[PDB]
């Protein structure tokens, strides 16, 4: 609703993140063709998303500074910074998808599987998080809460790719070990590789813009964000399964990639000696026929019926910190956050 | 000289690099595996080189501060600085290896191509990026440079990372088209691939934590050290294919790549039309013979001896350069890198 009433100002804005990302080396001729390529490279892979990431930094924002500080300039900023979110988003999604060997993201083939491109999209990669510092530099240096935003993106940035290190070192292609598979280890890595850049970071960009920098006040905050997070990784992980491609938009690879998936933790927990070995031979492999075996094996455990359940406890858990932790926020800054992940 | 009496000294440090790498998240057991990780990527990536790009944020620092000021706090921040650069380094040549498909570096097979790694080496790289920034927090948070700092490093990887577009979209690979590859075309790849982080940046963070953060001194400084950087990267094109294995480290792959080096590009210049065409169907492609036949060409229109004109007169054209820009900085800073880079 309140996303839904910030989304088309903040899609439109996009052109001029685009135009000001490309004349801002105007004066640089000879770097035309690089300029070009990294036009291409955003359209392609910032656009066509949700935007819910920076969204939310949007929203918080309005929710968290006073309407008569809410100036032209402020929400130029605020949408500036919602845009660096989703950069960081697109950079390290670029890479999950050639790390994943995946196919498909946000309806389209991914951006390494495109001819021409291969392993040039690691560059590519690279040049999407530059883009955020250069946005900062060109719209908040001359704001005092400057150091803190760039201090908060280089954090997250750090914190997902020990997640991402997490959860490429638990799943070692070809080596099944399914006694990995715990779910204090899944904790650990849905926290760092997601919780903080997708929850976190953009509900603390918008608290510091509206100078809100106390140490208590995000230690709060982060409470309850890193438990949404949580949530959030492990429905990604149940629709990467049994999700909607058309939907989804993208094809999921969490069994052939042999992944600590939510999916197999909760499978482990369950299955008698015979299941663990079906799982065991099936697991981990490109195989479809043995990928299809797993699935059934999941859903002979009921698996479906287990997440809808986890979900509506989380949902109540997730509330129940909100009571707790929401102050002095205004709690529809989270109640808006939980309503777009919930159903 | 200076370097080789600041060498032993700076690459000692790195232990207490790892160490606080390591221990800054004792804190955190959760995340010991990812840790673990890192420091194996630490030590197989960032050492093993010369070190002359950190080595040269110290020697610089020695001979732009003054003395009384060099206290043991200042140097340790010093040589920290130093070793960020050398991982701003690492953060690049880890992707740069996978993207030119290259087989060694630094005489040991790249990290991408060990058993076990393979493209999980792209988060590996990041994480030695992020790494730079966690130090300049632990080191030099309270330092008035502080934010100069970050802002040269994010900036230093923006060009390297424009110049590394512009090195891959130049060299399509299955693609030969030789037009492409001009002298006009070769110094704007050079200048942002190379020429910014080998050398502006070491010099212009020594620069900064003295306190010397001039619009002026930095561009004077900069007129000397892009045009070294321009010769130092004609010299790793000239040894890519004419350069000694044992002691360059690397095999070299630009032919078969379809690079624009800095050969293929003087070759055209002087190629008759029969020789131009032997070029075109042999340049860009994987196999032995036709690379071989490249290198053939070149000896046989004396590149190496035009290589060698080449680095007399570039010395005596960057030494004109000191004599004009060196001012109000100490000629020895400039005089020092010249002496490490020209035989
Ligand atoms: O399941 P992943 O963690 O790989 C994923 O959720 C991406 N990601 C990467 C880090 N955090 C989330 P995606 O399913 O979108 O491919
Ligand atoms: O020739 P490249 O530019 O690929 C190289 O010099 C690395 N590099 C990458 C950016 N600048 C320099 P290397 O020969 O070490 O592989
Ligand atoms: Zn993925
Ligand atoms: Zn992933
Ligand atoms: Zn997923
Ligand atoms: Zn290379
Ligand atoms: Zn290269
Ligand atoms: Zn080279």
């Amino acid at each position: 609703d309140v996303y839904a009433q910030e989304k088309q100002d903040f899609v439109q804005h996009f052109s001029q993140i685009v135009r000001v990302l490309t004349e801002d080396e105007m004066g640089h001729p000879e770097i035309g063709d690089a300029i070009a390529r990294l036009k291409e490279v955003l359209e392609y892979n910032a656009i066509g998303g949700k935007y819910n990431r920076g969204l939310t930094v949007v929203v918080a924002f309005r929710e968290l500074v006073e309407p008569r500080k809410q100036d032209a300039d402020s929400l130029q900023r605020a949408w500036t910074v919602g845009w660096c979110v989703e950069l960081l988003q697109a950079f390290f999604l670029v890479a999950d998808d050639i790390m994943d060997s995946s196919l498909t993201r946000r309806g389209q083939i991914c951006w390494y599987q495109k001819p021409g491109v291969g392993l040039d999209a690691i560059n590519d990669a690279n040049l999407l998080e530059a883009c955020i510092y250069r946005l900062l530099k060109l719209y908040c240096r001359e704001q005092p809460y400057y150091l803190n935003l760039i201090e908060l993106f280089l954090q997250s940035s750090y914190q997902t790719e020990i997640g991402q290190t997490l959860d490429l070192l638990t799943a070692p292609q070809g080596n099944v070990d399914l006694v990995r598979f715990t779910e204090k280890r899944y904790k650990s890595i849905v926290k760092y590789k997601t919780a903080f850049y997708s929850f976190y970071l953009p509900i603390a960009a918008a608290m510091y813009m509206a100078g809100i920098d106390g140490e208590k006040e995000h230690a709060n905050a982060k409470k309850i964000l890193l438990e949404m997070g949580e949530f959030f990784q492990i429905q990604d992980d149940y629709l990467d399964l049994f999700g909607d491609p058309s939907v989804t938009g993208k094809i999921g690879t969490d069994i052939q990639d042999n992944k600590c998936s939510w999916l197999v933790v909760q499978c482990l927990q369950r299955a008698t000696p015979e299941q663990y070995q079906i799982l065991k031979e099936n697991y981990g492999q490109k195989e479809a026929e043995k990928v299809a075996r797993v699935k059934a094996l999941y859903e002979e455990l009921d698996l479906p019926a287990v997440f809808l359940q986890y979900e509506e406890d989380s949902y109540s858990h997730i509330m129940a910190l909100i009571e707790q932790y929401a102050a002095p926020l205004p709690p529809a800054v989270f109640l808006g956050l939980a309503r777009k992940i919930y159903k």
